[PDB]
């Protein structure tokens, strides 16, 4: 069970190159590179160009998965046009999960991890059903708490474990 | 039927000024201001603080709206953290309108006017039920012409009348 690209799937993936009209972008390693043009950004057009670089990471929308052809994604709401949390993630931390834990951390409002972190502080988070979650908070060792909390959450896979890792995690935070 | 504040609406307001913990921001002009906490804003804290000014533009979500109290509003996602859109507008044109044709835009997947729109252009909107749409496009007569074609579909209520209104408004723009 590898990550295969669906529409509509929100992941996170990393530039691995720059090209004329678009990004190669890394979902996983190992697996196919999926495609980002350069027009797949709120009103893009060959002047509004995006600066994305090899090695930043993104979060986007898959919008075609064609079979045998290349994934493609967006950076972009289809809706409003904005840019809607989409596009390039900064000063946040990576936590690679298995695909049921993030599909779990994004579409189920009962899984209590997201309640048992704000508990402890403010945070922002990204869910990447490619199995990659990003989290970012203003104090280093906040975002650290949180990386290191997802993590053994994630690994247990008990969700009524989840409050005491949280707990063992922050000891020495103020919040 | 003036705008009353209600909890999860999606609302435009202008900052009319800035307090010691907050702004005080209209939703509509000879109404009761609302309130905009300086901590409501992503990863928030006393050294993180906000940097809007009285003036400026901002998209937020009504968070308390108490009988006979101020309400309040809030510019992040309650499950993400993040920004989600909420913020500072800036450079783009408010069209006021009436408060059934702001709900008919955000709530009705079936209401024509942002594929009328779509098709003429690249935009970006955002839809406040207060009774103001904003928008935005690349270049500023593609900017105008959303302007004047949200204007006019609004005063009209006539939805088979808007492809109509739209392709008048957008005659002399190449897309």
């Amino acid at each position: 069970k590898r990550y295969i690209p669906s529409v509509n799937d929100f992941v996170i993936g990393v530039i691995i190159g720059t090209f004329s009209d678009s990004y190669k972008v890394s979902l996983q390693n190992f697996s196919s590179s999926v495609s980002l043009s350069y027009m797949a950004f709120p009103n893009a057009s060959k002047k509004n160009r995006p600066t994305l670089q090899v090695g930043d990471l993104v979060y986007a929308r898959v919008c075609t998965a064609e079979k045998e052809l290349e994934a493609e994604i967006e950076c972009f709401d289809s809706t409003t046009g904005r840019d809607a949390g989409f596009g390039i993630l900064e000063d946040g931390m990576i936590i690679d999960v298995n695909l049921n834990f993030a599909r779990q951390l994004l579409f189920n409002n009962d899984f209590p991890l997201l309640k048992v972190l704000a508990a402890h502080t403010k945070f922002e988070v990204a869910i990447g059903l490619n199995g990659k979650i990003w989290v970012k908070c203003e104090e280093l060792s906040n975002t650290l708490a949180c990386y290191r909390t997802i993590m053994e959450c994630c690994q247990k896979n008990d969700t009524a474990a989840f409050k005491d890792i949280a707990k063992r995690q922050f000891k020495e935070i103020l919040t």
